[PDB]
């Protein structure tokens, strides 16, 4: 029933301005970007700054902000080793 967090478009400089004076670290508001279409950006206030966020999509249209994918298998299995291989089930790697 309405998304207090979609500010539709404002030019960064308004919600640096208005999220500077929100207490709280975290604050944040999504706002249609101001130069090409359809872009989002997510604004949020953190410590004495406030940060910018281009809103990812991928050619199927997710979005995302960040993902994590590596340049080859030796670092896929090393990272793997204190995170999920799995995501419903929590399977950590242990060489053998």
């Amino acid at each position: 029933g309405s998304m207090a967090w979609f500010f539709g478009k404002i030019p960064r400089a308004k919600a640096e301005e208005m999220l500077s004076k929100q207490r709280h670290d975290g604050a944040f508001l999504i706002r249609e970007s101001e130069s090409a279409p359809g872009d989002f950006s997510l604004s949020v206030k953190f410590g004495n700054d406030v940060q910018h966020f281009k809103v990812l999509r991928d050619g199927a249209g997710k979005y995302f902000l960040w993902v994590v994918k590596f340049n080859s298998l030796n670092e896929l299995v090393d990272y793997h080793r204190s995170t999920s291989v799995s995501r419903n089930q929590q399977i950590f790697l242990r060489d053998i």
